[PDB]
């Protein structure tokens, strides 16, 4: 009959009410809770972006979908997902735990990130495959990037020619696609890290497919470490091209980022927005895929095609 195998979605994670904000940055910040101002001002971030428990939702319903569409578009194989996050419960090393209990032995994992990174990619993949290896009789085939998923391009491509088409002429004619993801440690290089080419290839792929000449890449969210990270940030980079050449709009691509979550809600659609609004510049940032089904049609595809089934 059709073959059983796990379906192993992993992301950053996400608090799932504001008491968790706490313990969810403690996490992110490597034990170090966040003083007293910053935790009230995560809080009053999260309020102006309309609550933290619709972002929680995001992760769980593209899971959903993905396993249903999954099982929906090919006969041979039947799907269990099984959520594993970086930051929150349930952890990565827990959904394999409960893919090994429920009698599972074989798995397929995505991350919800499409680029490859040593930082993030690489290390949920490698803490899902250890905790298999500890576990015994499980194995786990795991996409590193999809980024290049012609779906996938396509979703954002239509996103961006549809904003430019809302445009006014004289905003159309005088426009900037920022296309960006999550800052990283520049010291990634170090390892030959292909996160920030796959970047630019993203970036090329989509203003290609949507017929936009004027582009640059920028990077979000740099943490605070002494080290450098990836740039230019977004703020920077913004505010820097419309001094070179006074662009009436930018539009935001955070591809990076597949959910609404603070990094585009607030980094996008708060920060950049103060420097376009300064400068007297429109913002547009299309929508998230979420779990939209062209965005699930992709990501099936994607496993599928890492599994040689299409
Ligand atoms: C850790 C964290 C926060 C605060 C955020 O907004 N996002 C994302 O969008 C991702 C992918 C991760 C991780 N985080
Ligand atoms: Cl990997
Ligand atoms: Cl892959
Ligand atoms: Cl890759
Ligand atoms: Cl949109
Ligand atoms: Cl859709
Ligand atoms: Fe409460
Ligand atoms: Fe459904
Ligand atoms: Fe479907
Ligand atoms: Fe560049
Ligand atoms: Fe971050
Ligand atoms: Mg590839
Ligand atoms: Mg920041």
């Amino acid at each position: 009959s059709r073959k059983k195998m796990g379906l192993l979605v992993m992301a950053c994670g996400t608090p799932y009410k504001e008491e968790d904000i706490e313990r969810y940055y403690t996490h992110i910040r490597r034990g170090r809770k966040p003083e007293p101002e910053m935790l009230q001002d995560l809080k009053d971030r999260y309020e102006a972006i309309g609550g933290i428990s619709p972002l929680a939702q995001i992760t769980e319903q593209q899971a959903h979908n993905l396993e249903q569409h999954l099982n929906e578009i090919q006969d041979e194989i039947t799907f269990k997902a099984y959520i594993g996050l970086k930051h929150i419960e349930p952890f990565i090393e827990d959904a394999v735990a409960e893919m090994h209990k429920d009698g599972i032995t074989e798995a397929v994992s995505i991350v919800l990130a499409p680029h490859f990174s040593t930082f993030s990619v690489q290390s949920y993949n490698k803490r899902a495959k250890e905790e298999a290896e500890k576990l015994g009789g499980l194995t786990i085939t795991s996409v590193e990037s999809w980024y290049d998923e012609p779906k996938f391009v396509t979703y954002w491509v239509d996103r961006v020619k549809e904003t430019y088409a809302s445009m006014p002429e004289d905003e159309r004619e005088n426009a900037m696609l920022i296309v960006s993801a999550h800052s990283l440690p520049e010291k990634i290089k170090e390892f030959g890290d292909p996160y920030p080419d796959q970047l630019h290839e993203s970036a090329k792929l989509i203003a290609e497919g949507a017929g936009v000449s004027e582009y640059a890449v920028g990077w979000q969210s740099e943490g605070n470490t002494p080290d450098p990270w990836l740039g230019p940030d977004v703020q920077d980079l913004t505010r820097d091209l419309f001094e070179q050449k006074g662009y009436q709009a930018f539009v935001y691509v955070p591809v990076g980022f597949v959910a609404d979550h603070l990094e585009v809600l607030y980094d996008n659609d708060y920060e950049c927005k103060v420097v376009t609004d300064d400068i007297g510049a429109s913002y547009y940032r299309p929508e998230m895929p979420n779990a939209k089904p062209e965005f699930i049609d992709a990501l099936a595809t994607v496993v599928l095609k890492k599994l040689g089934r299409v």
